[PDB]
């Protein structure tokens, strides 16, 4: 694994608790503040991997006249599907079916737990939402699909 | 005016109050919903210049294998200087020196009051955030450039 793929997202758009592409890693926000300088808005997160702390600035862009943007880069999540769950890794699979056999997931608000409920009453439907950092992948997310 | 420059938004960073293109008109949300049929999220807002309710439901694409993601559209947001204030209406300027005189402020959260009270501290640093509708113009919001 190189690089990933990255959405673009304004500035306006960004609350505590997104995650954000934080100086080339996945990162939850906890702060934003303001340069008084610049006027560039200013990104405290904690790595979702080492759990250290980044900081970054946004890019200010003048694509149009009269059009000012503000952005920052946020990752592209993709969706395994979930084949079992044994002590803290599951197997994934992808859409193409391509396997995953032990896939980690974080520990964040509590989502093992909702994971496990959710998978025990509903194996087909439930689905994980990865994010890839450098060829290592994590679950961050889970989502049932109604269909 | 034709149409307008969109935004394309993730979902996931949409929050009540965020400003969307509902069925061709700028909108503030005021609900979010699921489809438990498609899983699509649905957005009721109100028109910013008619104040009529409306709805629209989300976007699914699959750009890449494992990728679902959902989109709903944003309005691009234009940036005017404010040569001055008469009457709910503003004499604004455009950054190539195209000027405005009759533009309307919207009646929300009280931007009158904060924009004139900005204006008589600052007439330079103070700008207007402003919406276009099918030629229609409308400011919407106020922002102070700290240079």
């Amino acid at each position: 694994g190189s690089a990933s793929q990255t959405v673009t997202i304004p500035c306006h758009h960004i609350r505590l608790g997104d995650i954000l592409i934080l100086q080339g890693r996945p990162c939850q926000v906890i702060r934003i503040s303001t340069s008084a300088a610049t006027g560039q808005h200013r990104y405290l997160g904690v790595d979702l991997f080492t759990k250290q702390l980044h900081e970054e600035s946004s890019f200010v862009s003048n694509p149009a006249p009269s059009v000012v943007v503000q952005t920052m880069l946020g990752p592209v999540f993709k969706q395994y599907r979930v084949l079992d769950m044994q002590d803290g890794s599951i197997v994934a699979m992808t859409e193409t079916g391509d396997v995953k056999q032990n896939l980690p997931v974080i520990d964040q608000s509590s989502l093992w737990n909702r994971l496990q409920k959710a998978f025990e009453s509903g194996r087909g439907s439930v689905r994980v939402l990865v994010v890839s950092d450098h060829g290592r992948e994590m679950a961050v997310d889970m989502k049932v699909v109604h269909g």
